[PDB]
């Protein structure tokens, strides 16, 4: 009932098309949405999935010339003669009203989000499984996405690890520090996760403009010394900032704060940006944490007048991450791999002893979410 | 005189510093940003020019406990026995006072820009020039940022050109349609830029959150049956929206507008995103356009009544940029590479005639603009 057309008909000066579908629900159509949307192989590559119409093509004052329908096809000729055929089902998936829309968006996206403190059930997976099976690689990026991480167990106790699972994705963000990097105590170490000093709640890399979305670490290598995690839900902490606190809240939403990175690695560089380290979308919700202690710049792009309020907003959020209603610690073993939301998360390391050898190694990389979420959607289709 | 220091003390309950310089002039640092900024090997880690110093070790109220100088170095007690050392030439370049700060982000991020419409002359070097010597690489990245294109003549006629100036960057941006990518007619092609069709204005790669920040272009093969080119300055035409129509404006810099991509090539993917076409900072600057009308899905997640609106905003939009005072026309030959911002400029291409051979070759490649500055920080640092 719900998708075969009972009535279509031309309204508004022909500029709508109005169907009545057979639960008696109706929807309306713009002509020059119609127009603009032709399937026919002058208007659209089928091939590619992709339109071929320009705007210039377009007329947006159209109106539909003739229409008609049967229970499953709107057929409208044009103004200028040209000819449109479009199938019931795709017209009821693009119905205008907002229930469908908000619907085809959570189909698209995958909003839906469960925040977490201290009492986290660490979700957890075998890795060969995610690896074989589509049905556990499926279960693995959409724990990713809701909860912003998942632990997978059974990894080698070898490099490479990460590699897979950046196949099994599409492929991984190459940045300075290479396809993937190895998180060990350095002689000169170029960044302070390359040392064996406690590293407390960070985003990795804001440094750039657009910072990995997603984080792999392998854990290769531990020590018994120290060396444990932390992991925050940054969403959740910016919530209660909010609420506890609006005027810090409004600082760090705010204020656009300097990250750098100079050094040589996979490449010599010298990065340099700015983020709010709260970043709001045009709705007033966080989509993005960008902070990390370490590379916060020495430069501080704000009046004088702002620069100890800011820190004094900056220490609340840290204290609120770091509160043990907030807080999760776990401790990582060789063969363990975590993957996590570096847009939302936040995470840190215990401080652990050096000496002569390499006591304790982690293989990283990073993705990008669109890389993930495409994965994701695929994934999705395949296992339904 | 100026970057030398007269008189340090402390003021205002000790919580700031001044500096009289011995110009006359006054600088004010906070003792929190002094106390956050500490150069000493217990608060900042030299190899990685990074801040080891936790937000929880910052005591937001500090104040200075006492204060020695001289002409070059201020000496620093804090109240908890901490000892700090500052050096009179970093102090003057992060001075909190708007010109200094705005002097220091000049340098930093190279904002100067140069509007253009038809009268463009192409900015153009050698291509071997730019691999070899820093002076030419240095005039390509900086005219690359400050105009939004360059012209690189003298290349081979064979592939592997677009990646030699990748490395010569740092690297290449990886997308699902490979590292380098060829634009040529293809049978069943999963994109309309892999047929012979005229490509209307646009920007690459809307689908992605995060598009190209640059673009790379090579002539391999040209064909005389048409394949010019064509290319616009959006934030120029943006500016003739906001005066010429405002409301327009608004529309195109406050919709989002969702964007899509489906198929296989490097890997299989399923795309989607939203973007705003004219995307604005938060001081209402124009920092990217996203626009490929190809790309652009049929899924419109708008209320009914916006939607005619939309479509003539956008007509309005495209009809300025296809204005013969706004576009520059030409024609890439075999060894030609054009290097362009993908986030400012829109490009295009004339359609051009089917044949048993292939009668036209472009391979491209995309650079992210962090990467490309970094470089040009690099390269200036290495010219001066
Ligand atoms: C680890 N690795 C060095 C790749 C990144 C650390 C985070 C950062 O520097 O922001
Ligand atoms: C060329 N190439 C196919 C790589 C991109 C076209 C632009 C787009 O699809 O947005
Ligand atoms: O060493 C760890 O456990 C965590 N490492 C990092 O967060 C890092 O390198 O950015
Ligand atoms: O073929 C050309 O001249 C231009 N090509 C493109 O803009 C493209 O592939 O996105
Ligand atoms: N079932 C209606 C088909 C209409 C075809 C018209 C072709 N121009
Ligand atoms: N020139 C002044 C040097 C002060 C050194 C103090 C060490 N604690
Ligand atoms: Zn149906
Ligand atoms: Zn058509
Ligand atoms: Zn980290
Ligand atoms: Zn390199
Ligand atoms: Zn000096
Ligand atoms: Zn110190
Ligand atoms: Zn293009
Ligand atoms: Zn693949």
């Amino acid at each position: 009932m719900a998708c075969t057309i009972q009535k279509a008909e031309a309204l508004d000066g022909a500029h709508l098309m109005q169907i009545l579908w057979y639960d008696e629900e109706e929807s309306l159509y713009p002509a020059v949405w119609l127009r603009d949307n032709c399937p026919c192989s002058d208007c659209y590559l089928d091939s590619a999935k992709a339109r071929k119409l320009l705007v210039e093509a377009l007329d947006v004052n159209i109106g539909i010339k003739g229409l008609i329908f049967d229970r499953k096809k709107v057929y409208i000729t044009w103004p200028d003669e040209h000819y449109s055929e479009f199938q019931a089902d795709w017209l009821k998936k693009r119905c205008f009203s907002k229930q469908a829309r908000a619907k085809l968006q959570r189909e698209l996206f995958f909003p839906e989000c469960q925040y977490w403190g201290s009492e986290l059930q660490l979700p957890t997976l075998d890795f060969e499984d995610v690896l074989r099976y589509d049905e556990h690689a499926y279960k693995w990026l959409s724990t990713l996405k809701k909860v912003g991480i998942v632990r997978l167990t059974g990894a080698s106790d070898k490099p490479g690890e990460v590699s897979k699972l950046g196949k099994r994705m599409g492929f991984l963000y190459l940045t300075f520090y290479g396809h993937t990097w190895q998180v060990q105590d350095k002689i000169d170490a170029n960044n302070v996760a390359y040392t064996t000093g406690k590293l407390s709640f960070h985003t990795d890399y804001p440094a750039l403009h657009h910072p990995p979305g997603v984080q792999l670490l392998h854990c290769i290598k531990q020590t018994v010394t120290g060396g444990d995690s932390e992991i925050v839900d940054g969403f959740n902490v910016c919530q209660k900032l909010k609420k506890n606190n609006p005027q810090a809240f409004q600082i760090l939403s705010s204020t656009f704060v300097d990250f750098t990175d100079i050094g040589v690695d996979y490449c010599d560089f010298s990065v340099q940006s700015k983020h709010k380290i709260i970043e709001l979308d045009d709705k007033g919700q966080v989509v993005r944490i960008n902070f990390n202690n370490a590379t916060r710049d020495t430069i501080f792009d704000v009046p004088v007048e702002r620069v100890q309020p800011f820190y004094a907003a900056l220490k609340e959020f840290v204290d609120l991450m770091n509160s043990k209603e907030s807080k999760f610690t776990f401790k990582m073993n060789p063969g363990d791999v975590i993957t996590f939301d570096n847009w939302r998360l936040l995470h840190g390391r215990r401080s652990y002893e050096a000496g002569t050898e390499i006591s304790r190694h982690l293989e990283g990389a990073y993705a990008d979410w669109d890389v993930v979420m495409s994965r994701l959607r695929i994934l999705r289709q395949r296992v339904e």
